[PDB]
């Protein structure tokens, strides 16, 4: 019959109206500095401008060693170049009280040295995945960061990624029933003229072929996915002899794994087939496909039952979480703010070099290894 | 047999590497400086966060009619606080010369005014769609451009997404075959509490209804889809008389169309469904869907014949355009820049405005109206 | 530990079982006859296979006009050559006491003649869609079945398929809350060349053209869907003037209807764009998405809302209820055994006749016909 | 202007008109006529309902050792019954010359011992899948049907299905590129109150667990994806101790395998989760997922790569290949009328037999088992 109170009260001159309703997360601060170390491939492309959508961090400072990509850099993202620091002269960012964290974005095995100079620094440590090329050098930044009193997390972005939290929720709920397979597999075809690339195809900088950079997702996954740790693993590794990229790491990489509960999974990783990422986990109610499982963008789940196929993926007008990147950046900056413990710390990211090194084992010996050492996810998956 | 030069040519110590391969757009410089008219809804939530995706736009400032939330924002946004104006002072932007366009975010009816203040001012002008809320007043706009020897682009973000640039492309290379039928259907909820959506229930304010808000986008998308305007058009409206959301603007409303070609549409706008975004164009050959077809995200696109659905829709681990909100920024800039036309200029803006009163002269009078106007779409669809 | 008793008592050696679990719609019996009326392609193609998958239907004889055709199909079909007729020897089936049933396959202007001619020969008669090209003819047919105490069924397949059924329980059990706005698209591309097409660009003997045949589809399914009928009618018709299969009989129509419940519907049928079936019904709760919507096979529905699409399709290994065919067939012969009412019966094939005449009406005026006749859907939709 | 001369010829009076374009496959004749061996759960919602879609096949005779059961059964198919058997009466189908084939349709254990029988009463032989629990015994059949001049089909339903076929065809015209990953998934939830489930229970009589009865599917399937045969095997199974179900067979077991070629495949099968029929290749070009892989019906495939998933599937209304059931069928006919040799013959289902053994002695031992024993596939994939 008549207009409601609000629609006619709005004045029909240029006046200031209130703030609007969010349907995306907005700013709140640029509270926490980061130094970011390593502008490659991961860094320019994803990292970097991932930043923007943080509610609390910012970009204080970029080491690299490259100094007419870093003066670019730091004038695309509006860093002073003052805070442009190198390799040799990185130890000088514990003068600067503004850069409160660290993210290394370096190849595998330089993780490490980098992780400790910036724990003698007094910073915190944001490290990328995969953690170490070893499980000592693992144990030797964990020691580093209790002595330094500082937090170290690992880089897993689908620790923060709401299409991988939405399907760990629905396992919880029990959904799917009571779980007994889970499949992954996470391939992607290695190019070697891709510069990104070639420390991968070394063995000494990468640590490992296709598990150690793609395979640990469906590693990772299976362990949330399930909510527990192997107990057993048992793996295979064929890569194609006169394939010129498989000459130190390996190419393809099949392992099974038994749970304590019962559960059994079988996955892989290639580099030599195109881009999968695909996770199936198989209940007795139910069943849940992840396809596109790990992406950086438009990833969706699907519980399956016969006669249906229920979906789920991001919303067409609403962003009711923030993405994987910036999320990652943010939880980091809340953890030390709020002084609650991070969700991915140095122990979780030791757990998978563990468990990769088992693998790794067990496809050179051919015999199944025990992987039941007692280790505990602090504040669950 | 052995691994490659560039494999084998990387150090294991810490040293600078080269640029990165890019797998996502990479900002270039911020060379055109926007001020932001109307800190709203679709301001906050999807055009000032859009800014960080652009390769050459910049916030420069920012006009409110509310100067506390005038100066949150501004904190959010790294602008300067002296760079904050407001509807009176307005035309003191003529003065600031690192003010190169404005972009008015205003209800419909305010936009004429201040696209107008704008030219006088110097400045380029991005106004939001609709237009205006007549078409006189959209040719004042359009005269007054012309007049300050300035650009003047409407904010149709659907011209600049990926998903139906893909979708104009493969109807252009005959995929559908001979078009004879177009199929839209718009639709949203229309919540009263939302202070966005209050001046939208004012007729003085919004100048219409569902067509004007929501139904713009499937009446704008079958003229670029079908790449040709219509001759003639019908309509129906229907809104319940004892809502008190539709007292002074239309909740329902369908419309048919008739493209010279001999094509023909029927579309429909609704603002007491749900979420409705679906496009389909029928050909001889094969049938395209479009669900989501006008999204913030997630927009997906399917080709269909019988036994096959082929679809599209942005990649997982690649970004090879930009999204609709950067790119529609960036593109009065590189336009401005280049000294090239824009794609979304003030006579394709006036178009639309023009159709929508024949269609509501149609649905009034009950009578088929002509439009056959000779509108000629200039740089094409 | 142990096995259970009913693996343990499995013999080694070969015994007889039970009856096992039925996954499917097993047969009973063949206790009611038919007698097909027109060998053509939707009977030779449909009908006479749909038939091996009833639980109570049998081909009991075959009407033709052409004699070596009846004669191969009877062959194909284990008829008897003495129960194969003719148009002009067609009453002599009053004789025959294993006919229980007629089913008029025939083109739409010879429904009502054999109907009635059925009737007075003491069967029951199953007629295809559409029922007569006339209101009259529909109501002849009506009185003659009522004067012999026979039952009239009309054809219409989609009130016995699964999916279709599906999507009307949903809707009835408040899924997409309240209803305002349909959208259905009924398109096949027309062949002259087909001999089943032939007499469909024949006005006198299709009685109009692509809503007669296939927008019916799109008319009976919004009637059904909403659980209501329409009480005012618009409509808009063109056909290419130089196509030669347009000459007396439409190809494209898109005809809009309002309910008394507020909802509106917006539909359209082609004859020259390729196959569509699709139809969407949208509430403030939900939106259902079915397409396709009414095919021979392979039907999908689907109920969306932000970030969800929940889908529903027959099952890979089981059939939970039988197909749109067998079932339609059987329908008959249950309403016929069990003494209760047929679900499609004629006075429901007289009003989608009578709302098409309207729509045609409609049409040609290009005004609005009111259609508020007090049609009432007995035993429901 | 006018119409054609089809469709103006065609009479207003009730005529003869031709024989109609077939959308679907029609009836052919039924000079192949089967007699049915076991009238259990594969027999009864299956086999004998897929009889009334061959072209050439007919069901002759019945052999049960349910009197009751096969008297109802005979009657509801029509068979006479005269021409029901038992067990021990079994070879006096010798005598019958209408009887041309046998189609075992009985548990694992009793497939040899049959099919030998029915090898002596000079009948062709279609038997059901695992072909016998031994590779003797498969070797033993083959002799059997060599020394009789007949022919030996095993029911490998996937070899006739059209999505299947689809799959194989796109692999062999290069779509995914060079292949290198194959990950299978089949599984189903064992009810032991099913009789049909009761001697799958059973180690003597079902021949093994999940991978005898379901794994096959992904171990048959993923030879003829890759269109080769694996030379090496290594596998694990687990079942938990305390479940009933598994104290003679195995619930779940995970098998890897090598192929020449340099393929690897990672496969599993349960018996404890729900179905699960998934199927993925990977290339270097593009990734097909099947899924439904070897459902009954509603099979689906689609090939991936970056912002496209295109799909089949069958279609709405036509029919273009007959279904898996009536074609295996029809299959053992034709090659039998036509003197052309069987797709699916006793060699390829001995070599099934035989890798199963060898991926069972695998998971025993622990240690890889090579299988590259030299078996050509005759007639190819
Ligand atoms: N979480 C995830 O999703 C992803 C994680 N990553 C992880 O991020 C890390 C970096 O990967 P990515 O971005 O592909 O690598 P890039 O090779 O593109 O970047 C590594 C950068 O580290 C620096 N660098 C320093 N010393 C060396 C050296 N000896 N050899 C090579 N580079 C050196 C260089 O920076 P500069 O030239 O500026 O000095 C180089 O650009 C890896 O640990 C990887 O596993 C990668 C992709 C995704
Ligand atoms: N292209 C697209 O996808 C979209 C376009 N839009 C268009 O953008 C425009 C703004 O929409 P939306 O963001 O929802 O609107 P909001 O109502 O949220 O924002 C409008 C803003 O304009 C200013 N305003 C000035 N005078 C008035 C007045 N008298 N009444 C109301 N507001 C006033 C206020 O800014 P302040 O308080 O700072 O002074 C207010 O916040 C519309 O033209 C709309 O059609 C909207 C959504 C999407
Ligand atoms: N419910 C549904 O899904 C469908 C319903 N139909 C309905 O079924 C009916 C038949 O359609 P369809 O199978 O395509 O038609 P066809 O033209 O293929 O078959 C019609 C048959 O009717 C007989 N016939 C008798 N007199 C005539 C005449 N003067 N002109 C033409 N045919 C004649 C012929 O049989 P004979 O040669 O043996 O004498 C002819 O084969 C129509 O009412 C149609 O609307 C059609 C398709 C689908
Ligand atoms: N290709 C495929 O898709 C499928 C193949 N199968 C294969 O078909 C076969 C039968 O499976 P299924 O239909 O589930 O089995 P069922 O157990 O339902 O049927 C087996 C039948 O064999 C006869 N039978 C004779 N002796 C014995 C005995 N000692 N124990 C049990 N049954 C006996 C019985 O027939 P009666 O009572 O009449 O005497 C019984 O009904 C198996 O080889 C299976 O692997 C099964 C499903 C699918």
């Amino acid at each position: 019959a008549t207009l409601p109170a609000g629609a006619s009260q709005v004045p029909t001159t240029p006046a200031g109206r209130p703030m609007p309703y969010a349907i995306r997360p907005m700013p709140e601060d640029r509270r926490f500095g980061y130094a970011i170390v390593g502008l490659g491939k991961y860094a320019l492309n994803q990292i970097l401008p991932g930043f923007a959508g943080c509610q609390h961090s910012r970009i204080e400072a970029l080491v690299s060693g490259n100094a007419e990509k870093a003066k670019i850099v730091a004038a695309e993202y509006g860093v002073d170049p003052r805070k442009i620091y190198d390799y040799s002269n990185f130890d000088k960012i514990a003068k600067d009280p503004k850069i409160d964290a660290v993210y290394i974005i370096l190849p595998n095995s330089l993780h490490a040295e980098f992780a400790i100079r910036a724990f003698k620094a007094g910073k915190h440590v944001m490290c990328e995945k995969p953690m170490a090329t070893s499980v000592a050098d693992c144990q030797r930044m964990i020691d580093a960061a209790k002595a330094a009193n500082k937090k170290l997390m690992i880089g897993y972005r689908c620790h923060y990624d709401p299409m991988n939290r939405a399907a760990v929720k629905l396992i919880r709920e029990n959904q799917l029933g009571k779980l007994g397979m889970v499949t992954t597999d996470n391939s992607d075809v290695m190019d070697q003229n891709d510069p990104a690339q070639q420390w991968r195809l070394r063995r000494e900088l990468a640590g490992g072929g296709s598990l150690m950079d793609i395979g640990i997702y469906g590693l990772n996954g299976t362990r949330y996915l399930l909510g527990e740790e192997p107990i057993e693993v048992r793996a295979y590794t064929y890569s194609d002899p006169n394939d010129e990229r498989f000459v130190e790491v390996e190419d393809r990489i099949i392992w099974q794994m038994r749970f304590r509960s019962g559960a059994l999974s079988h996955g892989a990783s290639s580099y030599s087939t195109t881009t999968t990422s695909r996770f199936s986990v198989q209940g007795d109610k139910a069943v849940l496909l992840m396809d596109p499982a790990t992406g950086y963008y438009q990833n969706l789940i699907s519980v399956q039952t016969p006669g249906h196929a229920n979906q789920s993926m991001m919303p067409q007008f609403i962003m009711p979480a923030n993405n994987q990147f910036s999320a990652q950046l943010d939880h980091l900056a809340e953890a030390v703010i709020n002084n609650k413990p991070v969700r991915s710390p140095g122990e979780e990211g030791m757990q998978d070099v563990r468990l990769i090194q088992a693998i790794y084992e067990a496809a050179r010996t051919g015999r199944p290894v025990n992987t039941d050492w007692g280790y505990v996810r602090q504040g669950g998956y």
